[PDB]
C-alpha cells in the first residue's frame, strides 16, 4: 500500500490522475518526483519551472551546481537530484524536444530511467512544451516502465482524451 490516491489505475503498474504535480508532490511528499527537465537543467518553464518555483528556486541553485560540475545531460538521460520540499528526491529526466527536431525514439530511453526507482509520481515525457503527442507518450510509458508509476495530467481536458483513447 501507498499514499497516492484518487488514481485510475491503467496497468498492473501505471496510474493516471488530473492533478498539478506540484500540489500532488506538496501532498504525497512521494520518494521520488520526475522533474520534465533539458539538458542543461534549466528549468524556466513548464513541469520544470513550476517544480523549481515551489521550491523557491533551491533546485536550479542544486542544478547549476551540478551542470557545472558535471556538464549537461544526454537527451533520454536523466540524473538524482534532491526533491527540496517536493520529495525526497527528484529524478530529472530528459525527454526528446519536438520543437527542437530531437529524434521521438529517445521517449522509450527517457522513461527507461524510470525503472531504476520502485514508485514514482510523474509528468508526461515529451508533452507540454516539449512538443510530443500526449497519447504516445501514454502508450511510450505503459510499454516501457515496469515499476509503479503515478502519472500527473495538469489539463483536465487532456486527462479525459488520454483515458477515454486508452487501448
Ligand atoms: O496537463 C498536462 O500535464 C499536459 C501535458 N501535455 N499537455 C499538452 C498541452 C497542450 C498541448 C499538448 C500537450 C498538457
Amino acid at each position: 500500500v501507498n499514499s497516492f490516491s484518487g488514481y485510475l489505475k491503467l496497468t498492473d503498474n501505471v496510474y493516471i490522475k488530473n492533478a498539478d504535480i506540484v500540489e500532488e508532490a506538496k501532498k504525497v511528499k512521494p520518494t521520488v518526483v520526475v522533474n520534465a527537465a533539458n539538458v542543461y537543467l534549466k528549468h524556466g518553464g513548464g513541469v520544470a519551472g513550476a517544480l523549481n518555483k515551489a521550491t523557491n528556486n533551491a533546485m536550479q541553485v542544486e542544478s547549476d551546481d551540478y551542470i557545472a560540475t558535471n556538464g549537461p545531460l544526454k537527451v533520454g538521460g536523466s540524473c538524482v537530484l534532491s526533491g527540496h520540499n517536493l520529495a525526497k528526491h527528484c529524478l530529472h529526466v530528459v525527454g526528446p524536444n519536438v520543437n527542437k527536431g530531437e529524434d521521438i525514439q529517445l521517449l522509450k530511453s527517457a522513461y527507461e530511467n524510470f525503472n531504476q526507482h520502485e514508485v514514482l509520481l510523474a509528468p508526461l515525457l515529451s508533452a507540454g512544451i516539449f512538443g510530443a503527442d500526449p497519447i504516445h507518450s501514454l502508450r511510450v510509458c505503459v510499454d516501457t516502465v515496469r515499476t509503479n508509476v503515478y502519472l500527473a495530467v495538469f489539463d483536465k481536458n487532456l486527462y479525459d482524451k488520454l483515458v477515454s483513447s486508452f487501448l
